[PDB]
DNA sequence: TTAAGAGAAGCAAATACGTTATA
DNA sequence: TATAACGTATTTGCTTCTCTTAA
């Protein structure tokens, strides 16, 4: 084996690694019979691998046949004391088997440090976790971390005393199910009293403690807690910082760095938002050390605080400091850069962009696509998976946008494999190809495709159908919703609900939480009393359960400020309704002062984004009066989805469009639609060209308000071509000035291109 | 050599909020 | 109008590396 002198040193730098490097290049051929070159080098990357490699050749073959996988074998031998843990499978892989333990089960105990004497700790307290309430499953999760024998021997010791102290058995498990959990428990048993007497909830104590190094986080609260409060930090905010891996390091780093960041501009809420992830301590230190080099490249400190405000943000800030020059010397705009690094693992997505970006444009993909596939958590995996799978997907008959669809969401790497693995089978069930692309086309897409295959048969008989199985999953509800439909549609079919009802409530992101939410709330709603249609209206949108709970919490106060039932439902019955309902109560005061009636607030709030639109009607209503717009006009412009954006647009492009010849009434008609901000934008930049081509002012206004930005961009691209082919201006305008005008125009060109 | 523990980075999935385009 | 279809934020939950301390 020709080891690159990099590969060598990575073996030699281990405690005993000199002895190992001899051993591998002595018994090459033996080892070659069980291990790949990768497997070897991975085993040899741990302290004393000489003895671990010898333990693969003694116990490995005699474990291929005891029911273990070679992938499992490596994960156990490759580790500190990995030779003891492998010895301790051929020692007791049976006394555990004789007690109903899987192979993945035994593998999961041995595949961390200390694995050997944890296996024999399970062997002894399978009977004391038994007559204790604890399941066999429990035992494994606790023991699936480094040295979980400490965790086991200690759960048995703290459970009695804090079983009777407001802690679930599945809180005890959350705490001990982490490397260094013995510490975690023993630190709780001595600190939850002092923490209750400081206003910290029981749930909070759980979260603070249920990470690696939970014990350090727990003292750090009793140490820096009070001192953090007298800086401007909530007990809510404090427990969010400490609720992560290295909370003790994030807290301490806030103190050390906060007042220095709080003078560089960084608001205390921004700072915490950065300190509130894993490695929050690292981000903080990195932000303060890369502000200027970044302040001098076009990065606003709100933009800087985004890149820092995720997992491994410290690594994001640096990979951008170094590679913004390169990617800007490529064709990437600052906002694209921030998308590809403003995610967890952004440093990786970035490097992956350079590493595959050119090779991808060659494959067919423009840069809007590459930013879409990289602008996700795990975008590095996403781009790499698109390469390796590209020829395959083409064979299976998938469009290029159909690739960027599946690849464009989180876990897109996974989604692509799933449509190769599953999918050829899914046709046999009777699903369409675009039906399949919908299933794979959202987050958790790989997961959904499996769920469909597992469940669709039992579902169709249960009184549902494939078309509204596609509906439930293409609409983001996913695997979770399909499992929840299955297990709940019976309780739901005794409480009075219909199938298109159950379909509607499932057919949204979060729809599994909603199905259960209705079940828990439907009575109290009916008690108040809203009808079933109301419950379904409120529930059947993204974030359903939030909306259902907010109504119940606020229906009183709203009815105390002039608003009717049918008002509350209309404000609740869109995405963000929970948000829309809190904003009504908070901005209803000054909106009555500024000339807006009750039914108007409902008009402004009774769409998705109602919280934005109400706030936006609080900002611009002064300076829209002094431009000439009536109150009634401000209500039309805001009273659509995206209302907030269309009021910013009427401000921003309003004047520049006046010169061009558009009257204020015109501006209103173009802005008073879903997408109005874009209709104005498009008229702004494409209006003058269309005027040079022979189109009326009135023509442009007719298209922009029927119509829309899309229909204008289409007249723009193909108008000339339709003319050359003998179409008239009057034709092209009548056809584009309606709903789906864009598509109508592009169906009119097509026989030409 | 083997354990124990602590911190950080990255990946995937689920859920929540918002904006646009389409009859 | 209601909804399809995106675009992103926020939240949970791992697995995997690296690193230190300790015996």
């Amino acid at each position: 084996l020709n080891l690159s002198p990099l590969e060598r040193s990575k073996i030699e730098k281990q405690y005993g690694g000199a002895t190992t490097l001899a051993f591998i290049s002595n018994k090459q051929q033996e080892l070659a019979q069980i291990l790949s070159r990768a497997d070897i080098l991975k085993i040899a990357s741990y302290d004393c691998a000489a003895h671990a490699l010898q333990a693969v050749l003694d116990c490995g073959p005699m474990l291929g046949k005891r029911g273990f996988s070679q992938s499992d074998i490596v994960k156990i031998a490759g580790n500190i004391g990995g030779a003891q843990a492998l010895q301790a499978v051929l020692d007791l892989e049976s006394m555990l088997g004789k007690r109903g333990f899987s192979r993945d089960d035994i593998a999961k105990m041995a595949g961390n440090i200390g694995g050997a004497q944890t296996l024999q700790a399970v062997l002894d307290l399978e009977s004391a976790f038994r007559e204790r309430g604890f399941s066999q499953a429990d035992i494994v999760k606790i023991a699936g971390n480094n040295g979980g024998a400490q965790a086991l021997y200690s759960v048995l010791d703290v459970e009695p005393t804090l079983g009777k102290r407001g802690f679930s058995r599945a809180d005890i498990v959350k705490i001990a199910g982490n490397t260094g959990g013995a510490q975690a428990l023993h630190t709780v048993l001595d600190l939850e009293p002092a923490l209750g007497k400081r206003g910290f909830s029981r749930i909070d104590i759980v979260k603070i403690a249920a990470n690696n190094g939970g014990a350090q986080a727990l003292h750090a609260v009793l140490d820096l807690g009070p001192t953090l409060r007298e800086c401007g930090f909530s007990q809510a905010t404090i427990a969010k910082i400490a609720g992560n891996i290295g909370g003790a390091q994030a807290l301490q780093m806030v103190l050390d760095l906060g007042p220095a960041l709080g003078k560089r501009g960084f608001s205390q809420a921004t700072i915490a938002k950065i300190a509130g992830n894993i490695g929050g301590a690292q981000a903080l230190q990195t932000v303060l050390d890369l502000e200027p080099a970044l302040c001098e490249r076009g990065f606003s400190q709100a933009t800087i605080a985004k890149m820092a405000g995720n997992n491994g943000g410290a690594q994001a800030l640096q990979t951008v400091l170094d590679l913004e020059p390169a990617l800007r010397k490529r064709d990437f705009r600052q906002a694209d850069i921030i998308k590809i690094a403003g995610n967890d693992g952004g440093a990786q997505a970035l490097q992956a962009v350079i590493e595959h970006g050119p090779t991808l444009r060659q494959h067919g993909f423009n840069l809007a696509d590459i930013v879409k596939m990289a602008g996700n958590i795990g975008g590095a995996q996403a781009l790499q998976a698109v390469l390796d799978l590209k020829p395959v997907l083409d064979e299976h008959g998938f469009s290029q946008p159909d690739i960027v669809k599946m690849a464009g969401n989180i876990g897109g790497a996974q989604a692509l494999q799933a449509v190769l693995s599953l999918g050829p089978a899914l046709r046999e069930r009777g699903f369409s190809q675009p039906d399949i692309v919908k299933i794979a086309g959202n987050t958790g897409g790989a997961q959904a495709l499996q769920a469909v295959l597992d469940l669709e048969l039992t579902l169709v008989e249960h009184g549902f159908s494939q078309p509204d199985i596609v509906r439930i999953t293409g609409n983001r509800g996913g695997a979770q919703a399909l499992q929840a439909v299955l297990a709940l549609e019976l309780t739901l079919r005794e409480r009075g609900f219909s199938q298109p009802d159950i379909v509607k409530i499932a057919g949204n992101s979060g729809g599994a939480q909603a199905l259960q939410a209705v079940l828990d709330l439907e009575l109290t709603f009916r008690e108040r009393g809203f009808s079933q249609a109301d419950i379904v209206k409120i529930a059947g949108n993204d974030g359903g359960t939030q909306a259902l709970h907010a109504v119940l919490d606020l229906e009183r106060m709203l009815g105390d400020r002039g608003f009717s039932r049918a008002d509350i439902v209309n404000v609740a019955g869109n995405n963000g309704g929970a948000q829309a309902l809190k904003a009504v109560l908070e901005h209803e005061a000054t909106l009555n002062e500024r000339g807006f009636s009750r039914a108007d607030i409902v008009k402004i709030a009774g769409n998705g984004g109602g919280a934005q639109a109400l706030k936006a009607v609080l900002e611009h209503e002064a300076t829209l009066d002094e431009r000439g717009f009536s109150r009634a006009d401000i209500v039309r412009i805001a009273g659509n989805g995206g209302g907030a954006q269309a009021l910013k647009a009427v401000l921003e492009h309003g004047p520049t469009l006046n010169e061009r010849g558009f009257n204020l009434t015109d501006i209103v008609e173009m802005a008073a639609n879903s997408g109005g901000a874009q209709a104005l934008k498009a008229v702004l930049e494409h209006g003058p060209t269309l005027r040079q081509r022979g189109l009326s002012l009135i023509d442009i206004v007719e298209i922009a308000s029927n119509g829309g930005a899309q229909a204008l961009k289409a007249v723009l691209k193909y108008g000339p071509v339709l003319m050359q082919a003998g179409r008239s201006n009057e034709e092209i305008v009548h056809v584009a000035a309606r709903r789906g005008g864009a598509g109508r125009i592009r169906k009119m060109v097509a026989p030409l291109l």
